[PDB]
């Protein structure tokens, strides 16, 4: 137990650095005979360069607000809705060539002969248009303040501190400056052992409004990656010209939730080739200087595509990433083609958690736990923290917390040999993106699930630390090669008309044939939210695989058809670990079920059984026939159901916020749907708040407490014997 | 006080009949005595009650297109059971009419019709064998079925557990033989019925969609539905006349069966036009024969009423003397009351005199008065001529509290009529409900089964129930009306309500720029647009705009296309004209004030209240509504979405309401929305009740107003008159008070 830990550094704290490095077994130190990390920012920190070449800043297509015409002319302000300190209209590149004015009421592009850019203000004058339509402008804008340095400035209130102007290496002058500068920096940095690229060339979509608030964000977004030259080169390489609409996307800005369009994939391929070649050059230069190249998974990471084939050819030594939860841990941990991986764990060493009176040991251990369950399934090589080491030195409780965490992290390695725990089922998440977005489904802002996303993000968070093997596949994979014979369960989840359910791909009969035949043969299909949904295709069928999962969503087209709900089965394998208050169940049992009534169907429980948090409701789901097993169908609709389908099974879940109870529910769903109930017992914890990781090649299993509470649990082993555990706060026991 | 009241009666009950007729001031008696001199009603059932005829001509029963279950093929052949999902006592596949000409097998997975060469109907079994199909697709048959049990007679049989009695077989006058039988039989009946004064046709020729399943439960219902109206000959004649052949699909409609909630298709309107021409011709003949015999013809608004179209032009040319209908609530009262083209209208009130309500230990007087209150508030806005009850008088006679309640109700019904002269109260605003159907479905939007709103519909039906007794003039207009002629210059407020992709919101009509132009210009000019649920919604048309008029009402629905755009909610304004009568809960309000609003957070927007204010029942949620900009006024935006908002739009205003179950409080909320959105706040006070549990009806031409208590509790209220003076009332349980007003 020595190493695998990264210490942050600071001002005149050499004494205490030596002491905390030795107590924590740190083998590396990061900058604000150890391994020395220095962050590198290829597209900023050189205002002396970019102010003399201001047409080489990165650029972005922006969509104005919708302006109502009240006659045959309308004026459209360009900048009223954007942060003028970050963004500026590009007046250099011919607006009639590079911009588009759109009648949003008809979807038609307004002829360029019908609009002008005012000479003295940032306003477009549209003429010859229709009264009472809404108009917008899609315009090129220079990004004049690095989005992340800007976010840090605002967040920390840096006041009048000079704003860092970002620059785009797509232009040869800037590219040469960047590489010459890095060449010299390498020479000037003989003490640096690891170049921590934070990050590379293109920032994820991060645009601010006129009130200095975030306006548009997408951790995967490609908005901030255009220029007149790139657009013209793209047309030459791909053989058609992109519209501004191909970037602003009606105001959606190509959110990862949108069903991906050819133009998006083409643009990703275009940037990717460019970014990767230049990242490889940086890595090679780093290597020729005797240093390792480490990439931060975030910020300017667009075009790297860590999960696409070829990432290995970059020769990056490492990826480091932000550890917020199990899902975000897996995003880092599962990346192929680097030598090692690193988590930057919480809390960051900065006053918002390190104030007098606070116990930062608690955050520190929660973060360890959320990530630990995922680390057992997919180990990360190294751990470390960032920020002010002197701030964290004040809190002796937390210093102790770290000694414990670093020791445990290292003991896992020493015991495990960096081997993943054994997975008990092979589960595949099917969506439009597949492997290229492994652990990335449902994210908008990194680590920040919200009202609209948490009912689906919980599926990944549950899976992140679960005792099963998770893979990510696309509709393209399935249509080209069928379903791999080693897969036990397919999960399709999300709202209608997204990348995550799949949109009109579900009207492709080859897809439906493939999934139906595989389930009939013994496969297992789990649909969450609006799985397999296709609007309008069939008047009487919204979820195209409703026959598989036993459930459809009423869309107000079939109200004339009475819906008959079979009685709910409250005692079932899937819900076996759900506690239900006896008085709640009694009330449910006593109130009974609706009697058939004209135009209202029948059989819906008059009171809810309850007991399970399913998150956001999917309104008016109903069972397709009375042979479907309803497990929860409260409030006149369906939350949880299972259906036999030849030799296989379908399961419907309306939504699934992460909690230990809901992860147990999903785990049971996975064993049940795959007809593997008999396989569930081996290497399981009786208590849902604990989890078991089995390591057979090492003849070993561990059990973890995912809470800060004492946990009592009984572990059932393969041979059928049981073991009682009484685990302390965040405990771990090995047998 | 006597008259305008129809009493039911029965055999061996002349004395109780005479007494109650006198007590209730009844002027009519309903068969189910003759010496009393009352107007005698007799029910007539044109299309049933003659098994002796139809058993001899069974191919003249009415028919329906039925859709089977979806059957999964697991190879290139598949067998489809025709009858496994239907009630075999009610429905029989039609084997007489060439199935290859009249039926369709459909691959539901692709939408494709299977070549009729690839399928055969089993000679011995009600099963279709299909070959040359794709494995792993679902297949269905759409087939013609004879209806061998009258749906309503069957409903009554099952409901009343008649077990044994013979099933009445219905018949279809589209066939000349049956048509002659029906007319000759009526000619005969009239001769045999010299005592009858009013023929109560219950009803005419075509039963509303009412189909049962193999478990003897309702399977499919639509009070407006045309399912039970087809025949080989009618389908073939339609093709000749309209120049195109209807597919079985134009009826089964993918399993929707042409629900009134579906955006109407041309094929539906053509079929209604076709049926209605034939039904109306024959109803006119029945009415003419009645009139020639010295009798009146009265039509029940219900059961076999398909093709009559009481709200379509030409209804008056039938010469029907009356329409009678079931009083279920205010909305169903207005369905009857607003019918033009008859001499008088009648309500049959609740409870029905039957053992399900008249049983020992039950108090049917409470239901009787509740039913009267719900209808009375609507009757003030649109009078009906008569009331009455149905069923077994001998049952009602055993409940003296009930009998006395009826005496009170009859006297009050007549007093209202005498005081107002049968004239509607003054309406204080002109409100138009806009949907795909318009006038022909007046008071009929949101209905599936008559008077039975459910989880899926009540959030919208409550709009009509609120309006049904409200002090405003309500009309129903269609998108065709607006596109053809603009918005009538007298309209103050347009309401558009319902879920996306329905007749009630309108579907893709909202992608027609002429409609959007017309409504926007009108609101900008001082109009008022109230959108409920998913108003003006059109899916997929614009990635960043779902409600096409989101700019007018200030609210849109997030459809998971725009999650990258941070949503910023302005602070909620809890004190506002619209919400002025919502009861204040200080535990809720202080909890909401203290908890404050979300701070901006990446990918999560900001400004949403962390705790809900509450206080208003908006029914079914519309998930993820948000304000389009921070100049919209949020009135309720609890739980990270929007329930209630107003937006200024030039001279006019838009208002968004996520849903509106009926209650006194919500009817007041809607009423205040109408006055506010139309910039008519200072018109609000004249002829109003401070207390929302009461309502006011002003009759300028009679120099009167009244105030009514819509509850069974005492209610104190202050009425405000036009001259700004007020009067205080202490109204008893279900009461009414009349006062003088300046005569005009
Ligand atoms: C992993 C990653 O990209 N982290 C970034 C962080 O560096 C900062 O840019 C922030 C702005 O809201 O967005 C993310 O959290
Ligand atoms: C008004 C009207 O048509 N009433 C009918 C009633 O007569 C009966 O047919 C019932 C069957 O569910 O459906 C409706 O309530
Ligand atoms: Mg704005
Ligand atoms: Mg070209
Ligand atoms: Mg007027």
């Amino acid at each position: 137990s020595t190493g695998r830990f990264t210490l942050p550094s600071e001002e005149n704290f050499a004494e205490k650095t030596k002491e905390l490095a030795e107590l924590w077994g740190a083998d590396a130190i990061r900058n604000s005979g150890k391994k020395i990390y220095n962050a590198y920012f290829p597209t900023r920190a050189h205002n002396e360069w970019i102010t003399l070449h201001m047409d080489e800043t990165p650029q972005v297509y922006l969509l104005t607000d919708r302006i109502l015409a009240e006659s045959d002319t309308v004026d459209i302000p360009l900048m009223e809705s954007f942060f003028a300190e970050q963004l500026k209209p590009n007046r250099d590149a011919d607006p009639h060539k590079y911009w588009e004015v759109v009648d949003r009421t008809t979807g038609e592009v307004v002829d360029s002969a019908n609009w002008t850019l005012d000479a003295d203000e940032d306003t477009v004058h549209v003429s010859g248009v229709a009264a009472w339509h809404e108009y917008t402008v899609s315009f090129l804008a220079y990004i004049i303040w690095d989005p992340v340095e800007m976010y840090n400035h605002l967040t920390n209130d840096w006041g009048d501190k000079e704003h860092e102007i970002p620059f785009d290496i797509y232009h040869p002058a800037t590219r040469k400056f960047v590489f010459d500068t890095f060449e010299q920096w390498l020479k000037d940095s003989p003490q640096t052992d690891v170049v921590r690229f934070t990050t590379f060339f293109y920032q994820f979509t991060l645009l601010f409004d006129e009130k200095r608030r975030e306006k548009v964000v997408d951790w995967f977004g490609c908005a901030c990656t255009v220029s007149p030259r790139a657009l013209d080169d793209f047309e030459a390489k791909y053989g058609y010209r992109l519209r501004p609409e191909d970037f602003v996307d009606g105001g959606a800005y190509n959110s990862a939730w949108r069903v991906p369009r050819k133009a998006q994939r083409d643009w990703i391929d275009f940037l990717s080739g460019f970014v990767r070649e230049n990242v490889k050059q940086l890595a090679d230069m780093s290597h020729a200087a005797g240093k390792e190249a480490m990439m931060f998974l975030g910020d300017q990471w667009i075009g790297t595509e860590p999960y696409k084939d070829g990432f290995d050819e970059l020769g990056l030594d490492a990826v480091v990433g932000s550890i917020g939860d199990g899902t975000t841990t897996r995003m880092i941990a599962d990346i192929p083609g680097v030598k090692y991986t690193e988590g930057r764990f919480l809390p960051y060493f900065f006053p918002d958690t390190f104030y007098e009176g606070n116990d930062p040991s608690i955050e520190g251990l929660d973060n360890w736990r959320k990530a630990r369950r995922a680390i057992l399934r997919s180990p990360i090589s190294r751990m470390g923290y960032g920020g002010y080491l002197s701030l964290a030195a004040k809190f002796p409780k937390f210093v102790d917390t770290v000694t414990h965490i670093a020791n445990e992290f290292r003991d896992i390695h020493d015991r495990t040999g960096g081997v993943a725990a054994e997975g008990e089922l092979n589960v595949a998440i099917l969506n439009s993106w597949g492997k290229m977005r492994s652990w990335m489904a449902f994210t908008v802002a990194h680590a920040l699930p919200n009202k609209q996303t948490y009912s689906y993000y919980g599926i990944l968070e549950s899976l992140s630390g679960m005792r099963v093997n998770v893979r990510f596949i696309s509709f393209d994979d399935v249509l080209a090669h069928g379903i791999d014979s080693d897969i036990d369960v397919i999960i399709n989840g999300g709202p209608v008309d997204t990348a995550f359910t799949g949109g009109d791909v579900w009207t492709n009969p080859k897809l439906v044939e493939t999934v139906r035949a595989w389930v009939r043969g013994g496969g297992a299909f789990v649909g969450v939210g609006e799985p397999s949904s296709a609007p309008r295709f069939q008047t009487g069928r919204f979820f195209q695989l409703a026959d598989v999962i036993g459930v459809d969503e009423e869309r107000y087209q079939t109200l004339s058809v009475d819906k008959y709900f079979p009685p709910v089965v409250p005692d079932h394998f899937i819900t076996a670990d759900v506690p239900v208050d006896p008085a709640a169940r009694e009330a449910w049992e006593q109130a009974g079920y609706r009697i058939p009534l004209s135009g209202c169907g029948g059989g819906q429980s008059i009171k809810p059984l309850g007991g399970i948090d399913f998150g956001e409701p999917v309104l008016n789901t109903y069972p397709v026939n009375e042979n479907v097993t309803l497990l929860r169908a409260d409030g006149g609709q369906v939350q949880l159901a299972t259906n036999d389908y030849g030799k296989g099974r379908g399961v419907y879940i309306s939504g699934l916020p992460y909690s230990a109870a809901n992860a147990r529910l999903l785990e049971r769903v996975l064993f049940y749907a795959s007809h593997n109930e008999d396989k569930y017992a081996a290497w399981s914890s009786s208590n849902p708040e604990c989890e078991v990781a089995h390591f057979p090649e090492q003849g070993l299993y561990c059990v973890i407490n995912n809470t800060d509470q004492p946990q009592k649990t009984t572990v059932t082993l393969a041979d059928g014997t049981t073991e009682d555990f009484d685990l302390p706060d965040s405990g771990i026991a090995w047998r």
